């Protein structure tokens, strides 16, 4: 698996490279082409790149190696990379939101001296690269039109997830009433199911010519079921995780938000509980915060979690026993492996 | 003109009403929906609209009468709208950077208590509208990539645009050695010209079936220089504008922008001069920023200005003369007009 991503975060030069260009026919622009390698260097690298790999390592499985040429797969792995440039799209602009310390190991883009909210123009630049690499790459191709539309709906479907999400976590005020396992479950499908694993996979299949309804249809169950427990997984660690590990610090609490762990808590919590969940949540106090904490370790929420993840992975092998056909088990399968027990 | 306008205006009803319509096949994403709506109610309303109608009327103007049918007008006003909503996106996102007051006589949208930094999201949302729009209404138009591509690269063009306007205005730094004609001239060739002007008149063209290089590279000479005046125009009512008539608060000689004022004054100042300059520029201090008034009007900057307009108009009508062939005069006079001697 190393072998795999030091073989995509190597074709990370060239990407800058080609993206960077532009200073030779226009040196006018030659400061903003040199603030982008800048924002690129920082926030493309440093993640785990389990988009872009889903990219690269999913077209091989579909498509015949007789086909797979060196430039069929180049445009594998720079659509790769346009998916790990809509991630740091995504970061920038969450972190800003989240009001977030930390991001893969380091501070955040937003919180550098000299960046600040200049970082939105930043978040939207990354933005933009995906559709110059889609034109420098794959205009000429069959599935050009629906990669972009493909990229177009992610970006839609997130931003609807995030709406929901910062609609459910007002800063000053409780929202206990509304943090419901209905209300998460709706939230985390837009927000990250899609662009997380329906967009890698589904890339892939249209660059392997598989555009049918039916089979895009099939795979969007499996994978919008994975999205739903990377993110149940990932609002685990913004507690319960390592900072060395996972790179970033926890702000769920602070940020009174419809973490899977509050949806948890208030269906165990006693009335005494409740009380102490509603004066402690959503509030900057480290004090409030940690009395949280003891409340879901007194409800024991870690235990509650590694439950649901054992009964998620075998609903999700279920999913792939049901709709994997006629496409590979190994493309859901490897993508399940990357996740599953996952501490980053 | 005010009847152009108005029935223009008329057709937001329904743009919200297609944008809004998800909430019956998805209740789950409701209080979402419901956000979108008083985002676009907000953000998309309030303007001169110069962008949209100049959409709608370059079609007329281009298109056969006998071809104007129904859906094909409805075509015309729904991407002239989506020009609005790029306008939108911009302004929401430039409004947090340049730490804005006021936009279209009220309150910005991030400024707004319960907003704040969420209004990042809408700003993305408004351009997640575009596209939903382009597909809803032009999918199987022979046009439909040709107004993909020219509104994604009308957003790249702008952020780089934005990225050297942000590099040129750095918070707390004096860059008076940056503000030169040269460095004025290929930001807002990025940042406005292109969106502003080349992407209405391009994108009726497309639609008119008019796709030709020459015809495009043609129309681009005459649209980014205009695009060059009117930027030139809202760096001079920044200043010396009436925000009752303009519904924008100046902030350029706090926020170190490289404003055309500031290029010119540099232009015509004493050794003596260049210091209140260099001491009193880029500051939050009312008393400082009273003091670059002055020595504007001091260096008699805005018969300065006036005497450009008229240069630039000439220049402008000179361009038009040379490259409007073979398109209608009208189609680029029309919006020469509406922008020559503007004081909104
Ligand atoms: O990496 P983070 O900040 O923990 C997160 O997952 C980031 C994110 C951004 C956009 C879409 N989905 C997740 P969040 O939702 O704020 O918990
Ligand atoms: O409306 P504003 O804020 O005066 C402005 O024109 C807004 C704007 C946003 C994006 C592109 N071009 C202009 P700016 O450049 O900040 O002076
Ligand atoms: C969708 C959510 C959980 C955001 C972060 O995802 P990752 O955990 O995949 O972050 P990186 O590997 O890209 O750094
Ligand atoms: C390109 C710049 C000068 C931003 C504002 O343009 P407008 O003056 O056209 O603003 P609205 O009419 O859309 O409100
Ligand atoms: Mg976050
Ligand atoms: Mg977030
Ligand atoms: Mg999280
Ligand atoms: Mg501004
Ligand atoms: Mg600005
Ligand atoms: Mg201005």
């Amino acid at each position: 698996y190393a072998q795999e991503k030091q073989d995509f975060v190597q074709h990370f030069s060239q990407i800058v490279r080609v993206l960077t260009e532009d200073e030779m026919g226009h040196p006018e622009i030659g400061d903003a082409i040199a603030r982008l390698k800048e924002v690129l260097e920082y926030n493309a690298i440093g993640g785990k790149y389990n988009r872009g790999l889903t990219v690269v390592v999913a077209f091989r499985e579909l498509v015949e190696p007789r086909k797979q040429d060196a430039d069929s797969l180049q445009r594998a792995w720079t659509v790769g990379w346009c998916v790990e440039l809509l991630q740091a799209f995504f970061l920038v602009a969450d972190d800003i939101m989240d009001s977030s310390l930390t991001r893969r190991g380091q501070i955040c883009w937003y919180q550098k001296p000299g960046v600040g909210l200049d970082a939105i123009n930043d978040a939207n630049l990354l933005e933009a690269c995906i559709y110059r690499l889609l034109k420098l790459y794959c205009r000429e191709q069959p599935y050009y039109l629906n990669l972009i539309e493909l990229f177009l709906q992610s970006s839609y479907q997130t931003e609807i997830g995030q709406t929901l999400d910062l609609l459910t976590a007002p800063q000053g005020n409780v929202d206990l009433v509304r943090f419901t396992e209905k209300r998460y479950k709706s939230i985390v499908k837009y927000l990250t199911a899609f662009y997380s694993f329906y967009l890698p996979i589904a890339a892939a299949m249209y660059m392997a010519g598989i555009d049918g309804e039916k089979e895009h249809a099939n795979a969007k169950k499996i994978l919008l079921e994975m999205g739903e427990f990377f993110q149940i997984q990932d609002d685990y660690l913004d507690l319960f995780g390592d900072p060395s590990v996972t790179g970033k610090i926890g702000t769920d609490i602070q940020d009174n938000k419809c973490s899977w762990l509050v949806v948890q808590c208030l269906q165990r919590a006693t009335p005494e509980q409740y009380q102490i969940l509603k004066e402690n949540y959503g509030q900057k106090e480290a004090e409030k915060v940690a009395r949280v904490k003891a409340l879901y370790e007194e409800l024991d929420l870690p235990a509650v979690f590694l439950q649901y993840e054992e009964d998620s992975y075998s609903h999700i092998m279920a999913l792939i026993e049901q709709y994997a056909a006629p496409l590979p088990p190994a493309v859901f399968l490897g993508l399940a492996r990357k996740i599953y027990k996952r501490r980053k």
